[PDB]
């Protein structure tokens, strides 16, 4: 066929019941994730092609960057709770990988302040049990698919995108193939 298991995607031996429809994992420490977000705009191009009624979820992971990696997973929970993902994703990626000015939890916090989230409001969210369960959710989703690498995208808890099996000569063409593959799997 045009789409073949083991070619643009793999099937999970171990399907995950009740999983989010489109589930993406990343790390602010992850160099392809930086490409995916700032250069390729994967999440965005997938969404433009997803059918109606299909919600998109993105989670941070702990297994890169040690202590700071876990802080970032908690910060991403804060970002999700406050609905400010679209204001911190770029400065977090750049603070970690470009300027390397994010070295501590305080430096992460500065990014939110500079993005206009009030200190009071960030610290309250950071310390909230609504953020602790959102951290729990991120960890459980990753654990459910035995996640050992990022970037990663899973559809309907049973298919995993396989970007190595796509051409990267043209960045534009790679992105649409990726997005079209998610749509295909979505409709499966």
């Amino acid at each position: 066929a045009q789409y073949e298991d083991g070619k643009q995607y793999t099937t999970l031996e171990k399907p995950v019941a009740g999983a989010p429809q489109v589930l993406e994992f990343f790390s602010f420490f992850c160099p392809h994730c930086y490409q995916f977000e700032e250069v390729l705009h994967i999440s965005d191009n997938v969404k433009k092609k997803l059918p109606e009624g299909v919600k998109m979820t993105k989670y941070h992971v702990n297994f890169m960057g040690g202590d700071l990696g876990k802080d970032l997973t908690q910060a991403w929970a804060v970002a999700m709770a406050l609905g400010v993902e679209d204001k911190v994703t770029v400065p977090l990626f750049e603070g970690v990988q470009k300027t390397q000015t994010i070295r501590s939890a305080s430096d992460i916090r500065d990014v939110f302040i500079n993005a206009g989230i009030k200190g009071e409001e960030y610290d309250a969210a950071w310390n909230s049990f609504v953020v602790k369960s959102l951290v729990a959710q991120q960890e459980k989703a990753a654990a459910d698919v035995q996640l050992r690498g990022v970037p990663a995208m899973f559809v309907n808890g049973k298919y995993q995108l396989n970007p190595q099996g796509m051409d990267t000569s043209n960045m534009d063409v790679f992105v649409q193939q990726y997005a079209d593959t998610v749509k295909y799997l979505s409709e499966k």
